[PDB]
Parts: structure tokens; C-alpha cells; sequence
């Protein structure tokens, strides 16, 4: 079964789950109970259309043909820090009760600041694991950039929250597992300089704290 | 209470755990059951540690007294990409738990990707790491990262430790696990990023260690 967290207020008035205060928050998009669901149901999802497919082989190179997704030839995760990196710790762990070998990399932008280590990606399935997608910009110009210089048999971007009102270009995710308002969250990996991104919920930032630290780390 | 996962073995002899199989394995270091609870004693054995003390005052900065660590001036934890990135995703949750306020940036290293954290200068830093065999690694990114940085303590949590693989004088101040001197896998351990993703800490089996030897 599934043992939801309650959410409700203190004494204070601040957002609580289950009797955690949290004065950053406004709103609570997904707890944990639901945001983790929305994971072990995609990562079924993401499993059933995975499987089947085959791409280029490398454990044996000198092959002509089309090997499945083994464990010798694993699904491509790139993952976009530093938001994603709670979001893929906890996606790559539910991909392998579904079964679905993978191998993850990390990719940092601002465009690249700091690079993937990976090397052969032509001819692949490649999926970029993301936190969120709100303007749409960030990510429609990463799987341009990837596919052009790499060129795989496939890329698509899985992002855990997916605020398709803010969207100033056309970015449509292959991959949703939570659909929030066109608010600023924090939470799972969500951050305000760095802050709030260890709780294990996604809440709506209370808009007083847009700009509550702005010293530089 | 703790439910420990089971562990037993398959048809064809290879380890199981919760039913499940890994012909990778020759043994069991330690299940998800005991690494989660494990780390959920570390949150606090570092909260304790760190949350009645004081360091440089960067977001008050204009004053010159020391500030208590809060969310305006939190722990510094340096996670070390990228066999890490699973345990500091797991710990800074427990972090949280217990009210340690903390900020998190990663390290890569052999340095390769480089740090974007700046003013460490007089606080309290945290690095949160794969496993300590022989040391050079993470005594070398002690005398880096204290040379360049001077924090007011650099302090080294690790989630496995095998004391017997030790080359040189290292001595991790927080440890999860102690693990026999071999090559484990499963929980941010590798062959070549395989079997990173597995929830147990399992050892290698030898003849798994070259399985798989194209680049990726
Ligand atoms: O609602 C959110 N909460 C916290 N950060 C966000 C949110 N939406 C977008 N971001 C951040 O802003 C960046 C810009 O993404 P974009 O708007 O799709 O171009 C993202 O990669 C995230 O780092
Ligand atoms: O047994 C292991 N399994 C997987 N990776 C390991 C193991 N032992 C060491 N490593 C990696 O190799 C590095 C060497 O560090 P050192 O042995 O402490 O000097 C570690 O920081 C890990 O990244
Ligand atoms: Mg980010
Ligand atoms: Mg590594």
C-alpha cells in the first residue's frame, strides 16, 4: 500500500508534513509519499520503452549488428547538476527493480561547464535526467547540442517536475513524472542558493524568501 | 524497528537478496537495511558535531563576530564526484532530518571538474565519499582542499572504510561501514559504472572485475 504524508500547519502557522515545520513553504506540490511514487511508476514506464530496443554494440565492436539493452550496452543517463543528482540517485535504484540496465554521467551547465566523461554515444539511447523543465530553454538547447556532436539513436529527457505554463520556446518532455503550477518550488533537489534542496518534499516557496540568501557560496 | 533485507542464495547458487539475484556477488558486505540505518546514525553523530558550533560569517559578513551554523551560514559539504553522488544524495536527506542546515557542491577528481563554491575560507567543511582503501586519494584532497581554501575544519565522512588497504596515514574522522580489503559493488561501486545503481553493498566476485572492459 502506499502510507501518504500528512500535511497541515503548526502552532506558528507554518506548512508541516507530518509535524515537520516548514516556514519556506506556501504550497506542497508532491510529498515524498507521492513524488516517489510518480518515480517506481515511470521507472516501469521508462523500462516497458526501453527494453526491446537495440543500438549500437560496443562490449564487442567488431560487430555489424544491433545488440539489445544489456548490461554490456546500458541505457545513456546524463544527468544535469546540480539539481537532478537527489532525483537520479533515486531514479537509477528504481530502474534496476524494474531491470532496466543503465550507466549515468554527469553534465554541468549554466554552455557546458563542466563535461560528461563519456565518450561513445553515437549510435545509442541516450536520456537526460533533469530536475525540472520551466522555461523549456536549458533543455531544449542541451539535446541539441548532445545530439548534434554525438549524434545517438535516441534522446530523450525524463525530468521529475514540469511546469509547462512557463515555457517561452516548444520543449516537450518525453518523460513527466509530476506536473506543477507556473510557481518557483523548493524541495527535492529544488534550491534557493543551494538551500531547502535536501527535503524530501517539493513545497512552493513562500515568495518572501526569493532573495533570502543572496551571499555567495 | 529494522526489517533486514533476507538474504539467500538461487537455483544456480548465486547470491540472493529479497529474492532477487546478483551472479556479481561472492558475498554480502551489507544490505540496504543495515547502510540506511547506518547513515541515519552518522546524521546525527555529524549533527551533533557540528550543529553547537560557529565558523565565518559570510552572509552577515559587514560584522566580525562568529555565527552559529544556520541556513545563512551552513555546513560546507564537498561530495566527490562520481561514485558519491548516491550516498551524499541519501545523507543530506538524513541531514535534514536532523536539523543540520546544510549546502552541497561536487568535486572531481583523479582534480578534473573543479569545485564553484568560493568563500570556504574560516568554515566548517564536509567531505562525504565513496570509500577509503589506501588513503592517497583522500589525503590529497585533504592537503588540496585545506591549502586552498583554509577552512576552520576539514573533516572527511566516508560511508565504507577498509583499514587493511591502507598505503598511507589516513584516518577518516566518520565512518558508515568497515568492510573487509577487497573490491566491493552495489551502491555507487562500480565495474566501469555498472551495478552502481544496486541498493546492497555486495563484494566482487574476481572474475567479474574484467567483465566488461570497453570504454565508455
Ligand atoms: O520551479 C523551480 N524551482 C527551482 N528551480 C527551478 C524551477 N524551475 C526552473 N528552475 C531552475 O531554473 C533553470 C532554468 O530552466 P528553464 O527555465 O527550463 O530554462 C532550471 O534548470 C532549474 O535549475
Ligand atoms: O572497493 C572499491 N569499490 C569501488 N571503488 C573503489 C573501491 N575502493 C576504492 N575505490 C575507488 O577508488 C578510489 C581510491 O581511493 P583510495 O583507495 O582511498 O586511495 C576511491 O575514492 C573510490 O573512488
Ligand atoms: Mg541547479
Ligand atoms: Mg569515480
Amino acid at each position: 500500500p502506499l502510507k501518504p504524508n500528512f500535511v497541515g500547519r503548526d502552532a506558528d502557522g507554518n506548512v508541516t508534513v507530518d509535524g515537520r515545520s516548514y516556514p519556506m513553504a506556501e504550497s506542497v506540490v508532491a510529498t515524498e509519499s507521492t513524488i516517489h511514487r510518480s518515480m517506481k511508476e515511470m521507472a516501469q514506464t521508462l523500462a516497458n520503452a526501453y527494453k526491446t530496443l537495440k543500438h549500437r554494440d560496443t562490449h564487442n565492436k567488431g560487430n555489424s549488428a544491433l545488440a539489445p539493452i544489456t548490461d554490456e550496452n546500458p541505457l545513456i543517463i546524463i544527468s544535469v547538476l546540480k539539481g537532478s543528482y537527489i532525483f537520479t540517485a533515486d531514479m537509477v535504484r528504481y530502474l534496476g527493480d524494474c531491470g532496466l540496465p543503465n550507466v549515468v554521467d554527469f553534465i554541468r551547465i549554466t554552455q557546458v561547464l563542466d563535461n560528461l566523461r563519456f565518450t561513445e554515444l553515437t549510435g545509442k539511447h541516450v536520456l537526460i535526467m533533469e530536475d525540472i523543465a520551466d522555461t523549456g530553454r536549458t533543455m531544449k538547447l542541451l539535446v541539441e547540442k548532445i545530439r548534434r556532436e554525438y549524434r545517438p539513436a535516441s534522446l530523450k529527457v525524463c525530468v521529475l517536475v514540469d511546469k509547462p505554463g512557463g515555457r517561452v520556446v516548444d520543449f516537450k518532455p518525453e518523460f513527466v513524472c509530476l506536473t506543477a503550477p507556473t510557481r518557483y518550488v523548493v524541495g527535492y533537489g529544488f534550491e534557493v542558493n543551494d538551500r531547502y534542496r535536501n527535503y524530501r518534499h517539493v513545497f512552493v516557496l513562500k515568495p518572501e524568501y526569493a532573495k533570502r540568501y543572496p551571499s555567495k557560496l
